């Protein structure tokens, strides 16, 4: 997908290899290789061709895909500064633990809802 | 404590070991023996000795003294039959890892409070 991304984004400005190759510091071999996902551009490449699109970094990852470390709703609430402020690492450490073998809650409220309630038991 | 009770049930009723002696299998440097807490009785010897006295083995245990598996208070919900009934063994485990570095719920009621909240959760 990235290196498709990289063509999709030349290919809809009807640029050519050389044209792209001018603005930016790429060879056209190089550009040709990074286009059919041989080789994986670094960040400072990505900044470099963002610059000749011009698109910002993040705009240029928009269409592109390729283990966590709290629970997705968890993380969500933390994430969230409206929601999240006053909950500490400590809670969320506990938090962490709630689980019956597999289900846990689903979203940030669902989250919120409990620490609540145990924030006033504890 | 346990052999200074085994003195204050003999001494109360007002008898000399002798007496004691007699109608159990026991003999008197034996029942000395463990009125000073020199060598700790088996259930058999307490049952013998409840025997004596007449009192029941649970009745013996009544005022002497001498690491839990759960939180004192969840222990005491699942023992409790009237308000336990449904909780499974999964939601014990589930519950047991509640605790805000030390802090846990009190008391039963506080830990059915978190379990039928959490219950309609998950």
């Amino acid at each position: 997908k990235l290196h498709e991304r990289l063509r999709e984004l030349r290919s809809e400005r009807g640029l050519r290899l050389k044209d792209v190759a001018e603005v930016a510091q790429i060879s056209v071999p190089y550009l040709s290789d990074l286009e059919r996902g041989r080789t994986n551009p670094s960040l400072e490449t990505l900044q470099t061709l963002a610059g000749a699109y011009n698109i910002t970094v993040h705009d240029l990852l928009e269409g592109v895909e390729f283990e966590g470390a709290l629970p997705k709703g968890l993380s969500d609430l933390m994430a969230d500064p409206t929601l999240g402020p006053q909950i500490t690492p400590d809670w969320v450490r506990t938090l962490s633990r709630i689980e019956l073998r597999g289900k846990r809650p689903r979203d940030k409220q669902d989250w919120y809802e409990i620490y609540l309630h145990l924030k006033r038991i504890l």
